[PDB]
């Protein structure tokens, strides 16, 4: 297919105002009947242009006149000589059964599902799919009792039939007109959860939430994460439910996480179903964040939808913001910051750098689902972070107040988003645009200067963005840069100019610019970027004790975890460098004496130390580098834990026994002291190799909980303890039958440092608990093996890409959306070594020449070898 730019937009040639569907459900042979009530704008010679893909059809009709003035083409019906309002029935079969892709109506397990977003409701019927045609649905749904006990879609239960030879039917009815990309359907047989929401204005909610039979244990968390999510929206946005029901329903086999469909979510179940036997901290508060990111699409997604897909961002950077604010606001602010900022810096940075690199509102697009990326989503709410930084709380919510104002019940875009906060606040923001137009990571430059003389400290800042390989043009941006200045006691020095008060937010609009503070009495520290204020790369020349200071004197948390990181790049950047000439690791006595530090300070929060004692991901450390050695950084990651071992030993034990806890709590203080514990684990796990090994044995059979016990078989793994095959085999034993549980084991064997990981990898694809038919089960181990070891998948005898180009050459045709997001790992080519973008390119070739190449695959291969 081609290639569709955000400049060809056009409004539709007709709307659809309403539409009644009639589902004959079978999952080898479903029959759609769909009456759209459709009205033309455009042309009065212009033809219907409908989307179909896979549908047989079976009749038209136009005022229940069968229609012979219609041709089909590729991907299309196209329908002549309409009158301006009539009533459009078509009929047409599709197959559950044969949807591998998972797009449309498909099987997950025993039960039918679908996934519309973005353009998947053309495979259940010749529509209008495009988000800025909205029409008020109703759905009858017919099928067999016993298969399908529960028949579901958007809104509410408006009649019911029982029918002959054991079938039923359920009508449902959505009063909110809609997209189609928000349609759902589900059928099948679960449990239920039953709740009841209470509005603050008094609406009684019902809440329902959907899983397979047996699955009820491992329901209440998400229901409980259901009712704190409204709760919070009202609290800090003003925002109400404006429905009667809200159904969940958790599936096995799903292409994402979860998906916002009006009164009718589908959740993949890993962001639905926790026990503390199954779940760790970690999994209880990504269903929080999740639970709360469907939610919050109610407003920021349905209520007020995207005018066209090039708008993604306008809901997910906005409702991903709004995620953000939801987590940090019930648990640590602090945490979340720095673990959005480690995937900003580590992974988002990554795609900037990459031949996919696009804006958060981008211009041009070959397949749609190829966008559902880390710049749309993590960049897009960085940028919605800039104008809360911008405006302040008050002024950003009368600017949301005011969006919502004009745009309720529309398909809007992301400069009307834009507009409100400028028009509701009067801040300007027109520079600041430039962010939804510009791809790639803006380098912050920053020299200082203390002048004694005069008592004023100057910083000159400038700005570029290096030309990404889809834009050679690239301009300043509009960067709120804030600042914070210590005097040498740890005291906030008050910045002023002129005998002003100066706001801490520099405006950093400019190529070059200069500001100058005076009243500065004695020469600062600063703190720069403080909560990495805008989404860039900062360079400045810090000494190790300015870091050191800052570690223990700044005033937010966030800036102690990251002055640490800066101070670590400088010996992991050395440290590469060392190992690539054989030699081992190196680092000033006064490194290991900031982390003693941080161990031993009672007033530091555990939340904060377990941050800054968790090294960054090998990945995090590639983005220090132009050229990635992968191997380098692996090893010398494990180097430096070693290092710190050895070095911390006594005072690593002091704190992992201090921070014991004999109940088991999903509650933040408690997630913390388990988190710093577990920190500390990782190293000991690197201490004398008995002493290692009965610590972390002992946890694994003693843990009453599955995050105390998934981190010491993480240990066991990572140090290749003695005790490592046992506990996963007794892992394997006990859990095998659990898919969700099995993946994290899964992820263990894939991301393992064992020399022969490659082929444990691919004897796992004949695990009793694998199958290339689930998603998860895919992302857990081959996408955990190609993207989180690099070091294995970029083995000098590219025995990585063969592996990754066999498992990419089965899902190009079984499932093209999984395929693509596995094939990433290869389009990062350029930069690695001569020799691997060779065998990358070979590989890529390879895949190239596919029969049946998807278009997901083809636009990022085209991409990647251009
Ligand atoms: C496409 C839907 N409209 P969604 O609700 O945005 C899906 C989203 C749910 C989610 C939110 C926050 C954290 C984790 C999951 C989702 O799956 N986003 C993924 C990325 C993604 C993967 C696959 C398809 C689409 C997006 C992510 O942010 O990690
Ligand atoms: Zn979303």
């Amino acid at each position: 297919p081609q290639a569709k730019y955000r400049h060809d937009y056009r409004a539709p040639d007709y709307q659809i105002t309403d539409i009644d569907l009639t589902f004959d459900l079978d999952a080898q042979k479903t029959v759609v009947t769909a009456v759209s009530q459709a009205v033309r704008h455009g042309a009065s010679d212009a033809p219907l242009r409908l989307n179909g893909e896979d549908l047989k059809l079976v009749s038209v009709h136009i005022n229940d006149e069968p229609w012979t003035a219609w041709k089909e083409e590729e991907g299309a019906l196209v329908i002549s000589n309409l009158p301006e309002r009539f009533t459009l029935k078509i009929i047409n079969e599709i197959s559950p059964a044969a949807n591998t892709a998972l797009e449309g109506l498909y099987q997950s397990g025993d039960a039918l599902c679908t996934q519309c977003e973005a353009e998947g409701f053309r495979h259940i019927t010749y529509y209008l799919d495009r988000p800025d045609v909205l029409a008020r649905f109703t759905t009858k749904i017919i099928a067999d009792k016993i298969k399908y006990p529960f028949l579901l879609s958007n809104g509410n239960r408006v009649a019911q039939g029982e029918l002959e030879n054991g079938r039923h039917w359920v009508q449902w009815q959505d009063p909110f007109p809609k997209p189609c990309y928000l349609f759902a359907l589900v059928a099948g047989d679960f449990d239920v959860l039953r709740d009841t929401f209470t509005t603050r204005s008094g609406r009684e909610v019902a809440l329902e939430l959907y899983v397979d039979r047996g699955n009820l244990d491992r329901a209440p968390w998400a229901m409980t994460s259901l009712k704190n999510s409204m709760k919070w929206d009202e609290e800090r946005f003003g925002l109400e439910y404006d429905l009667d029901i809200y159904m969940i329903v958790a599936v096995d086999f799903f292409n994402m996480g979860a998906m916002e469909n009006k009164g009718l979510n589908i959740f993949n179940s890993k962001y639905v179903l926790a026990r503390t036997d199954t779940a760790t901290d970690k999994d209880y508060l990504d269903i929080e964040r999740v639970i709360g990111h469907e939610y919050f699409h109610n407003w920021t997604g349905n209520r007020v939808t995207c005018r066209d897909w090039f708008q993604l961002s306008l809901k997910e950077g906005l409702t991903v913001f709004r995620d953000q604010e939801f987590s940090s606001d019930l648990g640590s602010r602090a945490v979340n910051r720095i673990n959005n900022v480690r995937t900003m810096r580590g992974l988002q940075f990554a795609e900037d750098a990459s031949p996919m690199a696009h804006p958060i509102r981008p211009d041009m697009v070959i397949e749609m689902n190829n966008f559902y990326t880390l710049t749309v989503y993590e960049k897009g709410a960085e940028v919605i972070r800039m104008i809360h930084t911008l405006l302040g709380e008050e002024n950003f919510q009368k600017g949301m107040q005011l969006y919502f104002e004009r745009h309720d019940g529309s398909a809007a875009t992301c400069d009307d988003f834009v507009q409100a906060m400028e028009d509701a606040s009067n801040v300007d923001l027109s520079h600041f645009r430039r962010w939804y137009s510009q791809s790639g990571t803006p380098i912050v430059t920053v020299k200082d200067d203390y002048n004694p003389e005069t008592e004023q400290y100057t910083l000159t800042i400038s700005q570029r963005t290096p030309a990404t390989p889809d834009q050679a043009e690239k301009q300043p941006l509009h960067i709120p840069f804030a600042i914070e200045l210590y005097d040498n006691e740890g005291k906030v020095i008050p910045l002023q100019k002129g005998g002003h008060p100066v706001n801490s937010v520099l405006n950093v609009t400019q190529a070059e610019q200069t500001f100058v503070f005076d009243n500065v009495y004695f020469q600062p520290v600063p703190a720069l970027l403080c909560e990495f204020s805008a989404p860039v790369k900062l360079e400045y020349k810090w000494s190790d004790q300015q870091l050191t200071f800052l570690m223990r004197h700044a005033r937010n948390d966030f800036s102690r975890w990251d002055a640490a990181q800066s101070l670590l790049a400088t010996y992991i950047k050395l440290n590469v460098a060392r190992h690539q000439q054989g030699q081992p690791l190196s680092l000033p006595v006064h490194v290991a004496d900031a982390f003693r530090a941080v161990l031993l300070d009672e007033k530091i929060d555990p939340a904060l130390a377990a941050e800054i004692l968790t090294l960054p991901s090998v990945n995090e450390m590639a983005e220090l580098f132009d050229i990635i050695d992968p191997i380098a950084i692996a090893e010398v990651r494990e180097a430096l834990t070693r290092t710190l071992a050895t070095e911390l030993a006594d005072e690593l034990l002091a704190i992992y026994n201090a921070n014991y806890q004999s109940e088991y709590r999903v509650e933040h203080e408690d997630i913390a002291k388990r988190t710093l514990r577990n920190a500390c684990l990782r190293f000991l796990a690197f201490g004398e190799t008995h002493l290692a090994d009965v610590l972390v044995s002992k946890q694994f059979h003693e843990a009453n909980n599955m995050t105390d016990a998934l981190a010491a078989l993480s240990a066991a793994v990572a140090a290749q303890l003695p005790c490592r095959d046992a506990l996963m085999q007794e892992y394997d034993d006990k859990w095998h039958q659990n898919g969700l549980v099995m993946d994290k084991w899964f992820i263990l064997q894939a991301t393992s440092p064992a020399a022969n990981v490659l082929e444990t990898v691919r004897g796992l694809l004949q695990h009793r608990s694998f199958t290339m038919s689930n998603p998860n089960r895919i992302r857990s181990l081959i996408g955990a093996f190609a993207g989180s070891n690099p070091a294995a998948f970029h083995a000098e005898d590219g025995s990585g890409y063969l592996f990754l180009v066999e498992m990419l050459t089965d899902l190009n045709s079984r499932n093209p959306q999984v395929a693509s997001r596995l094939i990433e790992p290869l389009i990062r080519l350029k930069r690695y070594d001569a020799k691997r973008q060779e065998k990358m390119r070979a590989a890529l070739e390879q895949l190239k020449g596919l029969e049946n190449l998807s278009g997901d695959l083809y636009e990022k291969i085209t991409k990647a070898l251009a």
